[PDB]
């Protein structure tokens, strides 16, 4: 569309400038043990329990056109995730925010993926002896904005399959509201999608309901109403932003059980996530969804989501000096 | 017992020698990108997908009294795990074996924990573009033998709870026969055990059956017969060695559905794993199991397991030169 072309033209112009930069942080920068290092040189201890037992939680805010998007909502969710895991995040919130902004500013990156991780640290829960306390670790980094669905694919939509060989990890085993890197099911789904000649996997709960996919929530549009699963999934900030844009435009959105049959009967579909935004799906199990083009309500939400990036209710300008 | 005292006296004597060594590898040694580094200096790339999405498998053989125990069974299982994950292990099997043995020899460690990991590498499955191929990474290390249950606790047994707040990750989400580091459920179980004043968590499948715990298989003894769960668990090498020792002594062992009620009706119980061996459990949900002492069949298996460490069918001597 018109607004797709706007957003992407601006991104492509900024990318041209960034690709030409000699700033050693232009390809990204990490914070490790209080030091900034270029991201592709960053290393972590082999003995970190975030590696050894994936005992960590994380969050991913973003920067668009030099504006941090919903950073506070990310930090709020991350505090909740840290508490549910019994971590103590090693630096106060305000210091974390200041460091993230300085990192961005230092790098010159205008459109950024940001990741924050807290891990159990160098000593595990399994080994704990009487009297001992654990010190948790923090890792953060900025890189150029990652696209789960590239811009050119967002214009046409991508393809999906309903995964048949795996189901989403039950909340009784791992709470899917705690953003985590334990992607065993998600990775199985990706491999299935590859095998089946589809771009993206949608996992069910194994009981006839749609959940989420490999790093994204799932939204269906049917008879002018948005539907998205309630249980079994991460409470996305992108999905919240979709609800905000729906409300702003008078579009109903239901957060509820979504049966698998919706994937075959929907009028439109899109995935949503911070790394990419609103990502239309125009094929399902090898068949076009309607006419196979990106639908009107999807584009209305798409435009609304990107407009929020310039609204001071949901974003703030970074001073790059 | 008599054989407990034998094994542990030998270990304590060897540990005294190791604690006195100035070898820079005596605290452990890792192999990273073809170089040996002291384990507590070893680092991995932040961008490794083994960290970023826990997209890895691993295995843990061991060395006892300068003898590698069942190394081939570990390498066989690890090949299977690598294939199920669609990894190509970066070095041939024979080279991996030679490197592991050289590492041990170089370190001087007689009683060792060994870990081998293969990860998806520096590029993820999610990001894959048309035409691209992935190169997987290898990490290996040796350290002094880790005890999931310390020697002194093996003499008395430890305590367990049947976990009520978590269930083992279903094979429909993550195959538990592929040894993995995605411990979300296991870590929840450990925290529950701590909360409940018990040493170890036993997880159910959420359908009335016992599975495994936080890095160990679970064995019950009832009316002179060993019972251990079939589905939902890793096919331990320790559990296989238990079956071997049972057979050698005319003790029946059933690998089958184990209802939760067995935890409350058993005559004896033990956990088993490479990092510790045979680990008696003498309390369950806060109540002693029988007289609360380590039982006779448990000790018969315990002695048998350690005898196997000196049998050339199941072990080989390392030349330390
Ligand atoms: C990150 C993520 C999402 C999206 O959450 P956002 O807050 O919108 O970025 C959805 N599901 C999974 C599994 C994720 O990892
Ligand atoms: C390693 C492990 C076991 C034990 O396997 P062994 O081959 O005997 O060391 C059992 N269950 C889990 C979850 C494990 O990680």
């Amino acid at each position: 569309m018109a607004t797709m072309e706007k957003v992407f033209a601006g991104y492509e112009a900024r990318q041209k400038v960034l690709e030409a930069s000699t700033n050693p942080f232009a390809k990204g920068v990490a914070w490790v043990e209080g030091k900034l290092v270029p991201v592709n040189e960053a290393r972590i201890p082999l003995m970190d329990q975030g590696f050894l037992h994936s005992d960590l939680t994380y969050d991913v805010p973003s920067v668009w056109d030099g504006r941090f998007f919903r950073l506070d909502d990310h930090l709020d969710r991350f505090e909740l995730s840290c508490s549910k895991m019994r971590f103590k995040m090693p630096l106060p919130r305000q210091e974390v925010k200041r460091i993230l902004v300085d990192m961005v500013a230092k790098s010159g990156i205008k459109d950024a993926f940001v990741e924050i991780i807290v891990t159990r640290g160098l000593k595990g829960v399994r080994g704990l002896k009487a009297g001992e306390s654990l010190t948790n670790n923090l890792y953060m980094w900025i890189q150029p904005y990652i696209w789960v669905m590239e811009p050119e694919m967002q214009r046409t939509g991508g393809s999906a399959i309903i995964a048949r060989t795996v189901k989403r990890t039950s909340p009784g085993s791992m709470d899917p509201t705690v953003k985590n890197l334990q992607w065993g099911d998600l990775t199985r789904g990706m491999l299935e999608a590859q095998d089946r000649g589809a771009d993206y996997p949608f996992l069910t709960d194994g009981d006839g309901n749609i959940t989420e996919g490999s790093g994204f929530n799932i939204v269906f549009i049917k008879d002018g109403v948005l539907y998205t699963p309630d249980r079994g999934v991460l409470k996305g900030v992108t999905r919240k932003s979709v609800a905000d844009a729906a409300k702003a435009n008078g579009i109903e959105m239901r957060i509820e059980f979504v049966p698998t049959e919706m994937a075959y009967q929907c009028d439109e579909c899109f995935m949503c996530t911070t790394a990419g935004g609103v990502m239309p799906i125009t094929s399902m199990d090898g068949q076009p969804i309607g006419d196979g083009k990106v639908g009107p309500v999807t584009k209305e939400i798409w435009d609304g989501y990107w407009a929020m990036h310039y609204d001071d209710k949901y974003s703030f300008k970074i001073d790059y000096e």
